[PDB]
């Protein structure tokens, strides 16, 4: 069958550097003008925290469990508009997601092993807020990375 629809609650995970605090920025496949931090829906049957581990496994290769790393619950959940040009992928009249935030420092900066993304870029937290297309990955950037 067709890729089933994008479901529109979703989790976003702001991995950065402990170290240098550098972000790391993941260039999309669909909109390769849209780089961003880790993101993906929460699917029927799994809790956010769970989709947030699945998702930077999936997409960059980091097994949180597994490295004993610390996933930070923001505790923040916010709700913004569907960029136009990306909706097919959700089903017919969804229009809005309900994001929640995650942030991910690990202890150095590192090769990425991506799967979903074109490219990455390891970027200072001012630079990686303005360049990403996404307003809530922009404000959770400058509140847990920047502070």
């Amino acid at each position: 069958k067709d890729k089933v629809y994008k479901r529109p609650v979703s989790i976003l995970v702001v991995i950065y550097a402990q170290d240098t605090k550098r972000v790391l920025m993941l260039q999309r496949r669909d909109d390769p003008d849209f780089w961003q931090s880790v993101t993906g829906s929460v699917e029927e049957g799994e809790t956010a925290p769970q989709a947030a581990m699945r998702e930077v496994k999936e997409e960059v290769t980091i097994d949180v469990v597994a490295e004993q790393l610390t996933l930070i619950d923001c505790q923040r959940t916010v709700e913004f508009e569907i960029f136009s040009h990306l909706r097919h992928r959700y089903a017919p009249g969804v229009t809005r997601n309900t994001e929640s935030w995650f942030c991910l420092a690990l202890p150095h900066e590192r090769q990425i092993v991506f799967t979903e993304h074109l490219a990455y870029k390891w970027l200072d937290a001012p630079a990686a807020a303005a360049l990403t297309k996404s307003w809530s990955n922009r404000q959770a950037i400058e509140q847990f990375v920047i502070n």
